[PDB]
């Protein structure tokens, strides 16, 4: 049940379905082809970046994402208990956990990438919002954009909040202050108000998919996930 997959970017991604295609997890190394693996554990959803050793400056893009996610990347999309797509409007509860390893080399961020899109499906790069949650940072890597909000609190936990402007769509990330390691129940509905009241969402779009990893500039080897879950509800309860 333990898999590992190298696949080298930038072009490419290896995908791996864990957890009865509950979940997926991806090298999408989008922007190098220096090598990356991942062990990956399909029973228990838990993986390393078992070998990574990235070099380059800490600021424009990283590297690579290597990640976890519940929903649909780029139209490679989860089948199991997903939840997703949904108006964000129309979400009931929404909420995640995820532990991590990590290592105190490098230059990287650990993060959730959640993205929203303006109708239900697409096959390429969401149009809507890409909200980042930053559990940890080194090495000098920033979000992107500005910083437009300090020590605010928001669902319980106190953040630096980043807005900017892609080319197609907005990003705001929350930067937990201090960081951590893990992060338990986190309530993204209450993430989703609050980006939507920063002027950064637009809760009419879709939500896609709940993403988690790390990006990283340089290093990565040692990096890794324990445990992850997404819940997003709808609907009413019905039994037959
Ligand atoms: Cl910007
Ligand atoms: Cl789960
Ligand atoms: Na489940
Ligand atoms: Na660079
Ligand atoms: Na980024
Ligand atoms: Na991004
Ligand atoms: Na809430
Ligand atoms: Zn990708
Ligand atoms: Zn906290
Ligand atoms: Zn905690
Ligand atoms: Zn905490």
């Amino acid at each position: 049940t333990t898999v590992t997959d190298c696949t080298p970017g930038p072009n490419q991604n290896g995908v791996t379905s864990v957890q009865g295609d509950e979940y997926r997890v991806q090298t999408n190394e989008w922007n190098s082809s220096a090598q990356q693996c991942l062990t990956i554990n399909t029973a228990t959803g838990a993986w390393t970046v078992s070998t990574a050793n990235f070099s380059g400056g800490t600021g424009g893009a990283p590297a690579t994402y290597p990640s976890i996610y519940k929903g649909c990347h780029w139209g490679n999309c989860t089948t199991k208990n997903v939840g997703m797509p949904i108006q964000i409007s129309q979400i009931g509860s929404a909420v995640t956990s995820w532990s991590t390893t990590q290592v105190s080399s490098g230059a990287y961020d650990v993060a959730y990438d959640i993205w929203t899109n303006s109708t239900p499906t697409t096959t390429g790069q969401p149009n809507g919002t890409e909200i980042m949650i930053w559990l940890n940072s080194r090495g000098g890597v920033q979000p992107f954009g500005s910083q437009t909000a300090t020590g605010v609190t928001v669902a319980g936990h106190t953040w630096n909040v980043w807005q900017g402007q892609q080319t197609s769509w907005k990003i705001i990330s929350y930067v937990l202050t201090p960081g951590a390691t893990s992060i338990s129940n986190l309530d993204l509905k209450a993430i989703f108000a609050d980006a939507a009241a920063r002027g950064s969402l637009n809760t009419s779009d879709y939500l896609l998919d709940v993403e988690a990893g790390f990006e990283i500039w340089q290093g990565g080897q040692g990096l890794g996930s324990n445990s992850f879950s997404v819940s997003v509800t709808s609907g009413s309860a019905h039994h037959h």
